């Protein structure tokens, strides 16, 4: 990622908590950032309330459309909890509280005073008995720390696959099932990627014959006077065309 | 940010106050610099006394453009409450007078000279009565200094997901209660960017057209006496044009 | 590779589990990048389930076809593997497990207390019985951590020079038994190249003719209702086409 | 800042005065510096005492202007104040001697032949008695130290939301009660700013046309004495435009 | 080379075979890259068993045009035996192993444990009966260590001198016995460098004009079926020029 | 400035000189500096023995121009004194003998050797009777060298707004007593600079007709003697022009 | 200067020829350097034993004219003075020798072997009867090793502001006894500049005719035999005219 | 000059060779560089037992000519003889062993079995007896190794003077007694420039046409035999002409 901005909390259940939020917080942010940046999803969601029923799209490719926005999106998520999950430091943080136990940890014995330093430092701090020893969740069992590590990038790997391999049979049925061959494919998403871009080079430009008309129609006139000077400023097509629309 | 440019305050209830203005300072700092340079705020506030009173906005455009101002300028106080959380020494700084009290703090044995220094030094520095150790709110409980600062970067995640949440919800209801649709939307907001550009380089021509002529007015006339030179001189349209206006 | 983003795990059968898939993890990774990103793949796979049956490829010319995917997509993992056995560290933690036993161990002798620290540590870090000493699988037996890690290094060079020579008798017995000679391949292949090129250019200015002469239609009339704008946006050839085939 | 070209003076009241001059000098430096270069003074200073008395300005449009020039010209030692305040190092040097107090100071217990070496350094250094302990002006109490600093810190804050704050309302109210609304504005300013510069563009050519002139004037003549090359040299319009008042 | 990662195995016979693989593993590899990329391989080899028998070459011209080959493609081995023998640490090792024996060893009078740690750690390590000293294999004999590697840059260049006269005597003879002289060879050359590029040059703009023609003939037809945008598409000339063939 | 080429002398009175000539050596060296290059300066001092009467200047105007030459000149002089007087070392070093002296210096007691080296190392590097000591001098009482250089930073400072605010005064004084107002001067001044741009153009390219023509008139003679060669070159307008004053 | 490349010899009197030379070897070296790039220096130089006696110059103007040769060339020796005596070493190494006498030197006590060690290392070294201590005139008496260092420094300062001093009073008296004004001395000087310029160009051209048809009557002519292959080289205007003299 | 490669030999009278020909020997390497470089030595040198006695030099002319040779090729060794003083190791090492004599070295005492190790070690490497002491030789007495240096830097600063003055007595004589003034020297050096310049450029476009059509003459046949291409190879105007001369 960027930098190592992280230590792990020196008590249970926040080495739950903490190392929780990690693994899965910028998963939910990268989530929704690819959806709304995905086109597709605006291309379903804009103006839903106000489409006209027989526009509307059919249940059936609007879900098909929706799938295309969730496996586009889910490629930076994924990305991200492979890398979380190799440096597997938050594994180690997650699951530390399972092994440095008080029967057996190693800093239990002369620092008890550094769980029984206040009555938050013991009951608050781990449990309501002391079941864990807090400095050990905190820096573990030097054997134990490299053993779930390791078992962390086991995980990664098996992560990668299955989503690499899940995201190729998906792809593949989409690529087989389809009704035309590859050169209709191809012709027909030339067309589409010409069809959007020369759309809106007709548009501008014929939004550019409404502009200037209406700018020389405001500046033609000569000596305006209070009103007109407001009434072509001000928050709403726009109060310029209305304007001309009065002349 | 931009360095570590702070210190934690050896001191109650100071610590408070310093770690709260390092919060809270740049937030309104970067909320009113978000609300000048947003050009919607100036197309509801310029001229408002002297506007007449139809070609006011409406109650309800005012305040649905009003909340598009707070929006589109809340986006750099959260990203810096955001950092001020992840690097959490701020909220440690704010919350280590709840541990380091003079019950348990460890140098509060052989340091109670360094409390009892001055009548300012123990009464003003900490409480009436010397509550809180001086130098632990300053360097704390080792073991609590990682609790406190574990604790902020959970509320870190949890404030860059609400708001990205509740950000992604105005937005969707945004465009979904829309009464365009898409490619309406896409063309007349194609319009309105064309409109503006066009009628200023209408309005700058035309302004050009203006102040050529009122300069060839000025210097085709010769021998200027010394009022002329002090009538096109002065602060206020400008007197140039009042300096024309008499030839 | 990138980096020595690895350490071997303190346990076994972790550490042929770790180094397992640190070898056979890149190389099915790469080998599904590289079937999916060759162009060929897609030439055979697109439109399978509704393509006319009197243009499929008889099996023998998909099996000769399918043949140049694999071997054109293997050069990746076997690059990978070649990689992987040079630094010997994977092959040292894969074998690691037959050397380090607990009869004749360094470690097992004073460190007992850190094999019978939990039941956990005993049994489920090694074996029903305790069999190998977990540290020595940690850290080897440095005589035999080179003699593991040289006769990794062979392996490497005897799977270049055996991938490097089979590759060289598929790709000369595909020279050697081609219909044409040189020239007339050369000139062949210059044709597929050309053909591909004027195709897709063709095809592209076709569908500029296609897409202007549409834009037009649209912005050529005036006064469009709410229905038009409606039904030249949504999913699907395309609607605008199919709004100029109503009108 | 640019440096850190600054210590405290080892002594009272010297702490005072070397902390208050690098508070509050470098702001009537630039505060005398950023009213020079503001074009809008010298449109109001300039002939003050030769215009005639019908194109002065008045009382009331003079004030606002010259309201426009603090307020314009106070962006820069706001923002020294604000760096000055930040490393509270000067604030610590400048409340020092309130706290080291030969009552209680660490250093004045061995450190008293320091104070008395001579009579200026116990009488001028210090005070009539030798109030304060001088090397403790110089390096304080840590504890007190970090107090002080601390307190600075808060006093920046404040003056840059207090500052922040004022200047925000100022802007607003000189919008808000304006007579134009925004595109008068707009207009208004454009129209402004390309007439300054067509103004000078047509005086810079037509003094072009003087120059030219009265150069080939001078050497279309032939043979001049001695006293028409000191009748173009001199100091005075020009003397060369003299020359040809003779000619 | 590309760096130093190699080390010397702790072992016999390992020193052997793993110091061979590294002096002739890149030299069989850069053979057979250099008889690859070599173009005078690929005129004698491609389509060879459908070439026409009265345009096939004689075994004279086949074999002196195939000793072209095998002398143009030995300067990159050649070049890499020299780098392996002039950094003697490969000779070295192979050679370790009849200097460092069990009879008068350094380190085979307390190391002996280390002989005899495991019944592979002596048997399969060393030999039947431990004849060598393993960690002398591993780190040698000062003395002998200079001596080895010393002999070993005397045979480095022995082979760069005896591969450099011989190559310059097999130049010289094929250059005295050619039946040209220098500038009737200089201008032949011309002729068949210029001629293979003016051969592709006329192939290349041919393919234009057989590629252009078949594009606008399928795209100049109106209304396509189904089975033509699958004819045009599909493994084989090229079936976009049979779909010609029918229409 | 450039660097710290400067160490103090380790004697009396040659502390007073040696610092004395560094705060006031480069101020008299920038001072000439600034008056040389100033042009205005050769505009009144260039041929004042040889111009005639009638067309010299006033006194009036002689010395409010010369008080521009002081005063435009002394810009680089006062930034020096600022710069010296900051790094307070050089006030340090002029007033160190008034506290190192002999009646209670530190370092007067076991070197009174080095003070009675030799007749000279007393008497001519103290005083008369060694009033103060030598190595005190050199490297001063610490607290006291930080008096003395903390004592220079405030007469720097002092010095920098002194004589801005009296160069403030001085400007607006010439601003508002001028007989124009701002652009009947921003024009003049205009008409100045492009005067004299145009007098130098004309000039020059009226003796680029006088040089080509005199050039010609001596190439284009044939048979040149020895005398004209000599009569040509010489120092003397130019010897070129009266060689064509006599063809 | 370019480095430190020097030290003091360990010897009288060659302390000071060391060190004389090195401050007035570099000041002779580029004075002689600076009168042989001035131009102005071979104007009166070159041919002064066959200029014809009507065309030399009077000695009045080849006084003034010398004057000014020398001045120019005295700023690099002044510059090279200055700096040998900023860094004061030099003058240390010329007058150490004045301090290091054998009566009170701190070396000559034990040292006194390294006096004696020869007859040379006595009496060759130091003087007849070794007055001065060797030792104490390579490394001296650091508190007159300060002494003659700083005296050395105000001796730098005394030169460049006596010699800037008389340089900008003979530049005065030069620019006061003009016989021209300013613009005058402006336009003859712009003369001066583009008559030479002028002069160089005519001259130019006028030689390349010259040499181009001096080239093509030698090309021109056919069968040249082996004489006038001789005549065209040589030493001798050039051979080449004189070959064309003859035809 | 490059590096410092070199080190003083441990022995006499190995030193005096050593030093002696590091000093003297790029001195005669840089004036046999000087010389074969400088063109105006093989204007005299060319040719010179071929050519005609008629156009023979003079030996006056001969004599001039050869010291202008000599005089521009000495400015590099001088430069390097000056180098080699500066640094003044060699002349050191050139006398140490004038002072390093077996009466009273420093090590002579103990390490005289170093001077005794052998029979050559004591009569090759010093002399008939063993005069002087052989490291000492090596690393000399440390106050006369800087009392040798530094006669070697005087010596360096006498030879740049005594060189610089006399090549600047040689140039003005050079200059005063030249038959022309500097006007006519500075037109005759320029029409020898260009002479050199335009005769080159005439001589090779008239070679450009002989090479023309002596190609196309050769090429325009068809048909050539064996014999042909011969002629035109071989070594000898050149062996084409001589071609073109029988056909």
């Amino acid at each position: 990622v960027r930098k190592l901005t992280f230590s792990c909390p020196c008590a249970y259940p926040l080495n739950i908590y903490h190392s929780l939020v990690f693994m899965f917080g910028p998963t939910a942010a990268l989530l929704l950032i690819g959806i709304t940046v995905n086109s597709t999803t605006w291309k379903l969601a804009h103006g839903f309330f106000f489409r006209v029923r027989d526009t509307r799209h059919s249940w059936k490719t609007t879900c098909v459309s929706w799938i295309e926005v969730l496996i586009q999106s889910s490629v930076a998520p994924i990305a991200w909890l492979f890398v979380v999950f190799l440096d597997g430091g938050y594994y180690r943080c997650y699951r530390s509280h399972e092994f440095c136990l008080i029967s057996d940890a190693i800093l239990c014995k002369n620092s008890t005073i550094l769980n029984s330093y206040a009555s938050t430092s013991s009951f608050n701090k781990i449990s309501d008995n002391g079941k864990y020893c807090p400095p050990c969740i905190c820096v573990p069992n030097p054997t134990d720390a490299s053993y779930l590590e390791a078992e962390s990038q086991i995980y990664a790997w098996g992560l990668l696959l299955f989503s690499g391999v899940a995201a190729f049979l998906v792809i593949t049925c989409n690529r087989m099932c389809d009704k035309y061959t590859l050169v209709q494919r191809q012709y027909v998403e030339t067309y589409k990627n010409v069809e959007t871009q020369k759309f809106d080079a007709v548009a501008k430009e014929h939004a550019s014959q409404l502009a200037e008309h209406n700018a020389r129609a405001f500046f033609g006139q000569k000596d305006w006077t209070k009103r007109d000077w407001d009434w072509v400023s001000g928050i709403p097509y726009t109060p310029l065309q209305l304007w001309n629309d009065n002349k």
